[PDB]
C-alpha cells in the first residue's frame, strides 16, 4: 500500500499518458 | 504509506503538471 | 512496498523513459 | 516505506526534472 497522494499521483501520471497518446493517435 | 522521497516526488510531479497546464491555459 | 497500481505506474514511467530516450538515440 | 522499483522510479523522475530545468536555463 501507498500514501493516498502517491495512489492519486499515479493515477494522474497513468491517465495523462493515456490522453497523450489517445491525442497523437 | 509510502517512502518520504516518493511523496516528495508525486507532490512534485501533480504541481508540475498543474503548472504545466496553467501556462497553456 | 506500494500499491500494486502504484508499481505499475512506476514500471509505466520508467518504460517511457528509456522508449523516448531510445527514439532520440 | 515503498517497493525499491518505486523509489527507484520517483528519484529517476526527480532527476529528469532537474536536467530538464538545468538544460533550459
Ligand atoms: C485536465 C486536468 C487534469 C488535472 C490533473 C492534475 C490534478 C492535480 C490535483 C491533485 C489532487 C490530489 C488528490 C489527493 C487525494 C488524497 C489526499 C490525501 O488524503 O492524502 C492523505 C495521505 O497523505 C495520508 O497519508
Ligand atoms: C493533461 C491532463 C492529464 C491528466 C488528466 C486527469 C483527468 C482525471 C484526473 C485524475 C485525478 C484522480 C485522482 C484520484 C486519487 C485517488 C486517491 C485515493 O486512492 O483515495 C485514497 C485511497 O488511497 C485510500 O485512502
Ligand atoms: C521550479 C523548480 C522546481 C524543482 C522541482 C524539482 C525539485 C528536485 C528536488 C527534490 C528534493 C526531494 C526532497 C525529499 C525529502 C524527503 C527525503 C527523505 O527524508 O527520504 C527519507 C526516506 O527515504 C526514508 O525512508
Ligand atoms: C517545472 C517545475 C515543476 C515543479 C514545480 C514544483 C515547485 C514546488 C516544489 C515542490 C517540492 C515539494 C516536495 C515536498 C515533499 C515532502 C515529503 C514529505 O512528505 O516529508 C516527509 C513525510 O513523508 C514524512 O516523513
Ligand atoms: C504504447 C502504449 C503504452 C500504454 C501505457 C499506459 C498504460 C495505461 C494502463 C494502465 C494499467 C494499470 C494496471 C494496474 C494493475 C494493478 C491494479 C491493481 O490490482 O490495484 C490493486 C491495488 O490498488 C490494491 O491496493
Ligand atoms: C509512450 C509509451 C510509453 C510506455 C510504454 C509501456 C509499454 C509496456 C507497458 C507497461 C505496463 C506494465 C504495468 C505492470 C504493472 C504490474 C503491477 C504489479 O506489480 O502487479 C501487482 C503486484 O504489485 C503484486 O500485487
Ligand atoms: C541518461 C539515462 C537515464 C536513464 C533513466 C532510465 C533508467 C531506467 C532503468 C531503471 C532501473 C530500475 C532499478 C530498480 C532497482 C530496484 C529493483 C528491485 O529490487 O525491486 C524489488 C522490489 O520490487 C521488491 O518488492
Ligand atoms: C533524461 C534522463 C533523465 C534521468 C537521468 C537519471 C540519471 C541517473 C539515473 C538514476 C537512477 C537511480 C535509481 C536508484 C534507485 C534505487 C532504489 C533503492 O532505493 O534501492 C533499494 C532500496 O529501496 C532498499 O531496498
Ligand atoms: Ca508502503
Ligand atoms: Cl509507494
Amino acid at each position: 500500500s501507498s500514501d493516498p497522494l502517491v495512489v492519486a499521483a499515479s493515477i494522474i501520471g497513468i491517465l495523462h499518458l493515456i490522453l497523450w497518446i489517445l491525442d497523437r493517435l
